[PDB]
């Protein structure tokens, strides 16, 4: 795979706290797609745990219904970059943050040719950041994404964003 962009400087600790997902981007259409479609996920809180790994929870449409996770991922070598146990490797990529206001974030499949990839514009705050996005979507440029979503306040307040 292939994002190579990643933050300098990463103190994962101050990251912890109340997000949410205004925009998300994939590789695939069917990655987006469905209103169950695999990362179709919607996050809730991001928790650094003492030792470092990232604890997420999150929304989901899984039944006919907005399920709650939670998912550890662990940290690597590299501070923006952390993994979640499967049945295959898959990482978290820290693209991008200011802690007070916006994060990007890309989740994808390693390894390898490359393949599978989605990445997400969290804020702090109900609101459309149009400066957030416009990161969002230049570090989206050097990206093969081909499903984009965003939402509006009103969807942000709502579980799964309905
Ligand atoms: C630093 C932002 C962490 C958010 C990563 C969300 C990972 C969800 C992956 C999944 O379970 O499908
Ligand atoms: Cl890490």
């Amino acid at each position: 795979l292939i994002v190579t962009q990643t933050m300098k400087g990463l103190d994962i600790q101050k990251v912890a706290g109340t997000w949410y997902s205004l925009a998300m981007a994939a590789s695939d259409i069917s990655l987006l797609d469905a209103q169950s479609a695999p990362l179709r996920v919607y996050v809730e809180e991001l928790k650094p745990t003492p030792e470092g790994d990232l604890e997420i929870l999150l929304q989901k449409w899984e039944n006919g219904e907005c399920a709650q996770k939670k998912i550890i991922a662990e940290k690597t070598k590299i501070p923006a970059v952390f993994k979640i146990d499967a049945l295959n490797e898959n990482k978290v990529l820290v693209l991008d943050t200011d802690y007070k206001k916006y994060l990007l974030f890309c989740m994808e499949n390693s390894a390898e040719p490359e393949q599978s990839l989605a990445c997400q514009c969290l804020v702090r705050t109900p609101e459309v950041d149009d400066e957030a996005l416009e990161k969002f979507d230049k570090a989206l440029k050097a990206l093969p994404m081909h499903i984009r979503l965003s939402f509006n306040p009103t969807q942000l307040e709502e579980q799964c964003h309905i």
